[PDB]
């Protein structure tokens, strides 16, 4: 509960409009109404497990990968206290290379804009395509172009609240946006810092949409930030829902 600590700390503060019980709810539902068989799940991007921990006791077997071998080791605590044993795979989503095929597939907290290339985020797309099974159902979110390129563009942010400190800032440009954050942790009478330095591009749905169909999956819904709401101009986080199409 370590990392594990600094990431509830970080999806909290910096991320901010998360919750791990209402977004999986969304998912189950969105499967239910999609006659889904829970037999095989895929979580791209585990991180340490937050989404995986709520969304793995649906299915038979589950796949969990990420690209942080420090995270995996993480969800691995995880999931075994709670006797949870979905099989683990430490790979860059780019080039998922796993010999198996499901029915749900997701990738949340803003894991698709770390894609800063439109190539490797088309390998991508083709990548999920390549794992789903036939009537299988995909699901990932996004920070919405308004959303770094407006309410983050260059806005340097400090907060201080009595155990945790961090300044945030961020640099937009060319359709990227860079964030560097230096966190300080309290453990006691000292205070562990986490420097976290992350790139972000923004997509514009336009843009993802067509990608989307390059990848020969079908947009099945697009809402705001997993809830039946439509999206609007000023909405902050887009959740897809796709399968295969051909």
């Amino acid at each position: 509960n370590c990392y594990n600590k600094f990431a509830h700390i970080y999806d909290k503060l910096i991320r901010a409009d998360v919750d791990y019980k209402k977004w999986s709810d969304f998912i189950i539902e969105k499967c239910v109404e999609n006659n889904l068989v829970f037999d095989d799940y895929l979580d791209l991007a585990c991180g340490t497990g937050n989404l995986t921990e709520n969304l793995c006791p649906k299915f038979k077997n589950t796949w969990a990968v990420d690209l942080s071998q420090e995270m995996l080791s993480e969800a691995e605590n995880k999931f075994r206290s709670q006797g949870l044993k979905p099989r683990l795979a430490c790979q860059d989503i780019s080039n998922l290379n796993i010999n198996r095929k499901f029915d749900l597939i997701t990738c949340c907290l803003d894991s698709t804009n770390y894609i800063i290339d439109s190539d490797d985020l088309k390998k991508y797309f083709k990548a999920v395509s390549n794992h789903l099974k036939e009537g299988g159902v995909f699901i990932f979110d996004i920070n919405s172009y308004y959303k770094l390129s407006q309410v983050l563009g260059n806005n340097d942010f400090n907060y201080d609240d009595d155990e945790v400190f961090y300044y945030w800032e961020n640099q937009f440009e060319d359709d990227l946006v860079s964030m560097y954050i230096s966190f300080f942790v309290r453990d006691g009478e000292f205070y562990k810092r986490f420097d976290e330095e992350h790139e972000e591009r923004a997509y514009k749905e336009e843009d993802i949409e067509k990608y989307l169909k390059h990848g020969q999956l079908n947009i099945l819904d697009k809402v705001d930030c997993y809830s039946n709401k439509k999206v609007e101009k000023f909405t902050e986080r887009i959740t897809y829902l796709v399968k295969l199409g051909g």
